[PDB]
């Protein structure tokens, strides 16, 4: 018999059934269509497996041989897996823009992406403009932002100001966005976010030969090694151009610099589930990177 399935996006829930022989690629294409998004390369379908780990559905396989968590409606989350190099050039459909806007903003708030106080209020202003529209003394009564998650905790737990002092600071900016179309605001937000050091990078905790704890970062432009204490500034950088190739064997992964004379860089991932996760993301970003430069060739 059929299989129930629930798939959510940053703002749209989709429930429907599907035959036991359907593939992820089919499921993905299903959602893609029901929502109307064309720029698909950035997205993927995420699901918790039986043992609780968050996993990306392999499109090249039966959504039933993936060991997703067994529940009445199988649960999936449609999210952006990769990030453009520039949301201006790359994000065209107002739907893709809104989807990316919600994901990133959610990441800012959950302190998943570090963000300074000033920049965070500015980001918040664009968020209210996109939500509430233009400021209106008559409609937007003093405290209209009473129940809105605007700044990431760190910011608030940096007790310089009080709750109401932040709201004002935000309202101050809100007023300076008159006539800003709801779509423009979200794009403004992203133009700012996309420039945060932590923006769009995936971190994996790893170690070198000397058992020193480090941070591996993977993003649009390549890989970065971070000191375990600071995930904002890299300790070593490895742009795509800078690399010869990257070999994965077990929990170990090696970056071979193209500098010929240069030495190999060996790192170890804590678990296998992790090393595989990296390779996937490395390939993915590298692929989109190349597809931006050397067209459908």
């Amino acid at each position: 018999k059929p299989i129930n399935v629930r798939v959510t996006t940053m703002d749209a829930e989709l429930e429907f059934a599907i035959q036991p022989n359907t593939t992820g690629k089919q499921l993905f294409d299903q959602v893609v269509k029901t929502v109307g998004l064309r720029e698909v390369w950035f997205f993927g379908l995420q699901y918790v497996d039986s043992k609780g780990y968050s996993t990306w559905l392999k499109l090249n396989k039966k959504v039933t041989q993936q060991d997703v968590k067994k529940e009445n409606p199988l649960q999936f989350k449609f999210r952006a897996k990769f990030f453009p190099e520039d949301v201006s050039e790359e994000l065209i459909q107002e739907i893709t823009q809104r989807l990316f806007f919600l994901q990133v903003k959610e990441a800012i708030l959950n302190d998943e992406i570090y963000c300074p106080p000033e920049t965070a209020v500015l980001l918040a202003s664009y968020a209210v403009q996109a939500k509430y529209g233009d400021y209106n003394k008559e409609i937007h009564k003093p405290g209209y932002l009473a129940n809105d998650r605007l700044l990431p905790q760190r910011v608030l737990e940096q007790h310089k100001l009080t709750k109401e002092q932040w709201e004002e600071r935000i309202q101050n900016w809100h007023e300076e966005h008159r006539g800003m179309l709801r779509e423009d605001s979200m794009m403004e937000y992203l133009k700012i976010a996309q420039d945060l050091e932590m923006y769009g990078v995936n971190y994996f905790e790893i170690k070198n030969k000397k058992g020193t704890e480090l941070w591996l970062g993977v993003d649009a432009l390549g890989l970065n090694i971070y000191e375990h204490d600071d995930k904002l500034t890299p300790k070593i950088g490895f742009p795509w151009s800078e690399i010869r190739n990257i070999s994965f064997n077990d929990k170990k992964f090696v970056i071979k610099p193209i500098d010929k004379k240069a030495p190999d860089f060996v790192f170890y991932a804590p678990r296998l589930r992790i090393n595989k996760r990296i390779l996937a993301l490395c390939m993915g970003n590298h692929e989109l990177y190349m597809r931006r430069r050397k067209p459908d060739t």
